[PDB]
């Protein structure tokens, strides 16, 4: 009757993270880890990531914890078809499309899938929608940071040459004041937000490589861009740590009075908040499916009592 | 296009706030004000709540606006037979059974009815159960204000020789501090919050008002307070207003690290942001029936995207 069979699909940062939280869950069973490698440093069973239509009927839900910038927009529609999926896709500009062939394939699979979760996307999105919906008349912006961004690290290392690589986004602390104060008008987070990058890779590849960094669709078009290669040694123990957060900041005016929502995240290892909402709309998307749905759905769209372990009674008893 | 008709029920402060607000919503038409008095200082037309009934077919959302005290306990079940409904009843240890109560009505005549909207009943629940879903071992806190305490206004208006007062009710910056570091575990209700008095009074009577208030028991007696004896003009012109907000801080650990999820509200007025969400819920409760749904509902069981005014599609491209 109870538990919740669940497996991994991309055993990275974002990949382990979800196989050591899942143990704090009361009703999450792992059943393995489905990737490209055949050695992982793990107790927990290892499957090819082609054999998973053989396991199609032992898993309820499958975290993709796959690359966002190339894995997931190939891979991710294949998995639908298996079982529910919950990912954590962040490219925004790619998000319609996405939503749309997940739901091609999860719809002819009669399984839900949960696209698009995580922080931001994720919680800021939903964050951004409630303050926006409720002061008619508003103004809003995100702030990023100080800290390290997994999809814009993986998307560096994907660049041939590319040995090693990291990218802190450096938000700017003037105009996160001015947002709070309502003046921060048309400024956009291409121009609030720095992207500084340090790389390991040979001196003869250096030109190449940040080329194609400078000219990375969406990651980095339009952003102001630093770029640092660095000596191996100096990189393995500067910067191991993976921490960041940010600002969801509204303001509103209702007839000569503001109000002001901020949303904040102060997270020590962005892996593991990633991962804690990953598994929470890992439940909701099978509580969806149990109830009947089918097809590819964003956060905006689950009600936010579906992400609980708790039956909806107590939670209408305790926290409303 | 089609165009939500909307009734508010009760013409106090809350009343109001909702009526200024609509003229800023884009799709919906206020068709009156249902009262037990007879003349309001309005434009809008009034009409006695015994005739609700009359008006049955015009109104497709009635926002209530009554005394949670003793009006919506006995007479909310009446209008939901009506059109859907909108409350922001604030009594938490009774949502259950008000909701419970609601459901009965609603379900019988088809309705839907969105029951304790608001912030703190709304914005917060919402916000509690959202940072306790994800972060599975965890510790929450809600810290109220600053803002007007109305409970310990009136405490200090019975005192003899007050001829005006006010009580705010302050978020210990200490504790704030605490409770975002996971160090508030301990903290007690009379170390969390600061109240600051503001006491119009003859000067021959501050001594024994100021040791009226600081011995008051259940009150001020094991709080830091601090009093002000001001002017009349000063009290008229700076305290007349009616502030409020809080902050949701949510912390948990991931083996060793540690995540930190706040949520804040400014507001200049109280009466005014509580509109607002209320408003944006009956935008919701009017959707959910259009979708065939009905019975009663907390805001934890509604999608998101159910308030915005924006279609999903563009809400989805812009904002997740
Ligand atoms: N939406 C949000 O708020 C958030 C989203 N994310 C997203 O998370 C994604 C994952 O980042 P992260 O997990 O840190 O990235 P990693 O590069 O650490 O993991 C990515 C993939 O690379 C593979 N791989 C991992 N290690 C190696 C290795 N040593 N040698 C060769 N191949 C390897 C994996 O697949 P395999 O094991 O099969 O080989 C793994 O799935 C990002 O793309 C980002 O978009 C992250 C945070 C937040
Ligand atoms: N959930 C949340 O976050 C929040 C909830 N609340 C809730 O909303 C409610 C707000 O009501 P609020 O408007 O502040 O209170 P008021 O006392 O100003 O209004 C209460 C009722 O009294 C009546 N009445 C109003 N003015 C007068 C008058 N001058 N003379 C005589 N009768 C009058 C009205 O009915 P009629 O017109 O029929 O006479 C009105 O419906 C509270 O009860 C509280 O529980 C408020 C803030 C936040
Ligand atoms: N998508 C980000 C999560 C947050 C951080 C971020 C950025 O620094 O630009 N954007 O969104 C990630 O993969 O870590």
């Amino acid at each position: 009757m109870t538990n919740i069979r669940v497996a991994i699909v991309g055993y990275g940062n974002l990949g382990r993270s979800v196989e050591k939280l899942i143990a704090k869950q009361p009703d999450m069973d792992l059943v393995g880890i489905f990737s490209r490698r055949a050695t992982l440093d793990t107790k927990t069973p290892v499957f090819d990531v082609a054999d998973v239509d053989k396991h199609a009927d032992d898993v309820d839900v499958l975290f993709l914890c796959m690359g966002s910038a190339t894995d997931i927009p190939e891979q991710a529609p294949k998995f639908a078809q298996f079982a529910c999926t919950v990912d954590t896709y962040d490219n925004h500009r790619d998000i319609p499309r996405h939503r749309q062939v997940m739901n091609e394939a999860a719809t002819a699979a009669g399984n839900v899938a949960l696209v698009s979760t995580g922080w931001d996307p994720g919680m800021f999105s939903i964050n951004r929608v409630y303050a926006a919906a409720v002061l008619a008349e508003h103004q809003q912006h995100t702030f990023w940071g100080p800290g390290l961004s997994q999809g814009h690290s993986d998307a560096l290392r994907r660049i041939p040459g590319v040995q090693k690589a990291v990218q802190y986004t450096l938000p700017s602390e003037d105009a996160l004041e001015k947002a709070r104060r309502g003046e921060a008008g048309d400024l956009t987070g291409k121009q609030t937000h720095k992207r500084q990058c340090f790389v390991v890779a040979d001196a003869a590849d250096h030109e190449r490589i940040e080329n194609d960094i400078r000219t990375m669709p969406d990651y980095f078009v339009g952003y102001e861009v630093e770029v640092n290669f660095i000596d191996e040694a100096t990189f393995d123990s500067e910067h191991t740590g993976m921490p960041h957060g940010g600002h969801v900041i509204t303001t509103g005016d209702t007839g000569g009075f503001n109000h002001t929502v901020e949303y904040i995240l102060k997270l020590d290892r962005n892996p593991d908040f990633t991962a804690s909402s990953q598994i929470a709309f890992g439940r909701a998307a099978h509580r969806m499916k149990q109830q009947g749905q089918s097809g590819a759905f964003t956060v905006l769209e689950v009600a936010p009592y579906l992400l609980s372990p708790e039956n909806l009674d107590d939670l209408i008893a305790r926290d409303v």
